[PDB]
């Protein structure tokens, strides 16, 4: 399918990567810069976030769905489903409304595509009605991440996505904040893009930290496989 081989072409080896946020959440302004690799042929990325105007106001793990779904290890079976490479290198939009229960929401536009060889994913996240002493701005949740499945529908009124998940944050105490993420994703560019059938991705990830690094950070492993359509 050369439509198909297009934005495939572009990811059969290691790609590098770029991501960079600008955020504010409830005036507490912040930026982070975060670099490595995807292999999307393995479903792998590899990637270090720094915080770098000091201190992050809320939980690395409440941003890690912010900072790639190009990266998917889509099965050969499953080839015309993949809309994220089908989109490159234009690229594409995705933004998303997260609502945590009994907090804030956070509102983010993205745009990922190729700059050179590199894939960059440049973010602006905004959010509100944040409590002070809250799970999120009271930095109450525990260092780790849970696996979860990503259900992809078409929107063919977009030319594109839509995305709906749940994700549940384990707190201190056995508790757990819930992030109710909606999301939508809409190609750069004006040409033919995949309109898949309905299906999801696996993801698996895995939080951890550099002990030579003095900066506020987060080093992320994901696993990212496409199934459900049998």
């Amino acid at each position: 399918d050369p439509m198909v081989s297009k934005g495939e072409e572009l990811f059969t080896g290691v790609v590098p990567i770029l991501v960079e946020l600008d955020g504010d959440v409830n005036g507490h302004k912040f930026s982070v810069s975060g670099e490595g690799e995807g292999d999307a042929t393995y479903g792998k990325l590899t990637l270090k976030f720094i915080c770098t105007t000091g201190k992050l106001p809320v939980p690395w793990p409440t941003l890690v769905t912010t900072f790639l779904m190009c990266f998917a290890r889509y099965p050969d079976h499953m080839k015309q489903h993949d809309f994220f490479k089908s989109a490159m290198p234009e690229g594409y939009v995705q933004e998303r409304t997260i609502f945590f229960k009994d907090d804030g929401n956070y509102k983010t536009r993205a745009e990922v595509k190729f700059e050179g060889d590199t894939l960059v994913n440049r973010i602006e996240l905004k959010g509100i009605d944040f409590k002070e002493d809250g799970n999120i701005l009271g930095h109450k949740l525990e260092y780790n991440y849970n696996s979860h499945n990503v259900y992809i529908m078409a929107d063919k009124q977009k030319n594109g996505i839509k995305v709906n998940f749940k994700i549940r944050h384990n707190i201190e105490d056995g508790s757990v904040q819930l992030a109710d993420h909606y999301q939508q994703n809409t190609p750069i560019g004006d040409g033919p893009v995949l309109l898949p059938d309905n299906h999801y991705l696996s993801y698996q990830s895995a939080l951890s930290k550099d002990p030579n690094e003095k900066r506020d950070h987060m080093v992320l492993l994901e696993f990212v496989t496409a199934a459900g359509i049998t």
